[PDB]
């Protein structure tokens, strides 16, 4: 039925568009007719602006995510995203406080809901536009099925409405109405006696089939410097063009997105006389083992942006393991978008347990493989 969803300007359930179509399901929208005021929670329940940058605020954020956010069908793992991460992943350049929407439960005085969006241009069939990219809604586990989802996704479509911009982006492993990509994901072992003493995957013979060769294709890899960034720029910025769906980076959004940021984000660059002619980026998202005796943390490394024009790309996403290797990380994780697909039978990746799916809200326009998608969420 999709109560709520149905609601929303998005694409019917089984809907299909012509590949000649590429535009809003509602134009012509005015800021002067959002409506003002904050949409009206249920009694004992309260609006809370967060200042991610405040100590409190993003401990409080933190603390919600690490508690309630995504886990795995089996219930094994949970998404631990560190504050540091929060906080690049949320003050991103031009970003709007009254973007990071929380609701606190006023008899306890705790955070209990929350959601986020940062502007970005968002190119869509060659189309530019400006958008707001959704993530990290997370509702506590004593509260969920009490319809406290669509309001916040109400409010937070008002905030971003009256600030002039009408589309979105977003990404879920659940089913909603309606992909306009679906991409599943794929693990690259690395430390191969922890994902089996952990349940995430001959065990002599499986820790040398799937050991990661100790030398780089591409021997200049270094971390990212301030001084790559228009390199950088000039690099992603054309590689991405070819996608039909991507963000429109700035050289502002270049540095944020990726300078290296120890346990946050990963980039590494083939600087050959002051020209970056190879990117390799990752960002650090680790995974809380619930109820473990040995571990309590799952060290992912998962893909994000690698282009090269100095090898192939199967030795480009093959010193991509290897780097995350050296950062003491786990497993690599990959979904089978941009070029991505075509490296995992060699580089011995295994087929995930399911698919993420890309979603544009308030926008019509012809599903396509992952393979034309070139954009990576948090
Ligand atoms: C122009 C700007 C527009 C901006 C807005 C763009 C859209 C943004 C959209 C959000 C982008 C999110 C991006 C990410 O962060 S994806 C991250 C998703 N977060 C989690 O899974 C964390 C763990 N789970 C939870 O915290 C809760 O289960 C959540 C909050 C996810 C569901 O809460 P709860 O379990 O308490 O449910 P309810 O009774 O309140 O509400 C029921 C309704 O909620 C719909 N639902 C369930 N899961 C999702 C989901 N992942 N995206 C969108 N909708 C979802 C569902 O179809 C149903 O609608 P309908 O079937 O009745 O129609
Ligand atoms: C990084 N965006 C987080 C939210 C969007 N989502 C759901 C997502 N985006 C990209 C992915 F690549 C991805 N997956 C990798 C697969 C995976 O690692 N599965 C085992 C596992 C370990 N820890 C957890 C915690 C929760 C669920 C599964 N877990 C699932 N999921």
């Amino acid at each position: 039925d999709y109560k709520f969803w149905y609601t929303q300007p998005v694409p019917k359930i089984n809907d299909e568009f012509n590949e000649s179509v590429n535009e809003p399901f509602i134009s012509d929208n005015k800021v002067e007719d959002v409506r003002k005021d904050e949409y009206k929670l249920p009694p004992g329940y309260s609006w809370y602006v967060c200042d991610v940058k405040d100590e409190k605020d993003r401990s409080e954020i933190y603390t919600l995510l690490t508690d309630n956010y995504v886990e795995d069908d089996d219930n094994i793992f949970r998404f631990n995203y560190s504050a540091e991460f929060l906080l690049w992943a949320l003050t991103s350049p031009n970003y709007l406080k009254t973007w990071h929407i929380g609701v606190k439960y006023d008899a306890s005085n705790k955070l209990i809901g929350f959601i986020s969006a940062i502007p970005t241009d968002i190119c869509i069939h060659k189309r530019t536009i400006k958008m707001a990219e959704v993530n990290f809604l997370c509702v506590h586990k004593t509260l969920r099925s009490k319809r406290l989802a669509p309001v916040l996704i109400k409010e937070i479509t008002r905030r971003i409405n009256l600030e002039n911009i009408w589309q979105a982006i977003y990404t879920a492993g659940v089913y909603l109405p309606k992909p306009v990509s679906d991409a599943r994901y794929y693990h690259r072992s690395i430390n191969v006696k922890k994902l089996i003493e952990i349940g995430f995957s001959t065990m002599s013979r499986a820790i040398k089939l799937y050991r990661v060769e100790d030398t780089l294709n591409i021997k200049n890899m270094r971390l990212m410097k301030k001084k790559d960034v228009e390199g950088v720029h000039k690099l992603l910025g054309s590689y991405l063009e070819q996608f039909n769906l991507y963000a429109v980076f700035t050289k502002e959004e270049i540095a944020h997105w990726f300078l290296p940021i120890e346990n946050v984000i990963y980039t590494y660059v083939n600087e050959e006389n002051g020209k970056i002619k190879d990117m390799i980026s990752f960002y650090s998202l680790p995974s809380q083992i619930l109820g473990n005796d040995k571990y309590s943390t799952l060290n992912a490394a998962y893909s994000f942006y690698n282009v090269t024009t100095t090898a192939t790309f199967k030795q480009l996403m093959q010193d991509a393991i290897l780097l995350a290797k050296r950062n003491n990380f786990d497993v690599f994780n990959a979904l089978e978008v941009m070029q991505n697909k075509s490296v995992f039978e060699d580089l011995k990746f295994g087929e995930g347990d399911g698919s993420l799916k890309y979603y544009l809200y308030n926008w019509k326009c012809a599903s396509f493989a992952p393979a034309h998608v070139g954009i990576v969420l948090l």
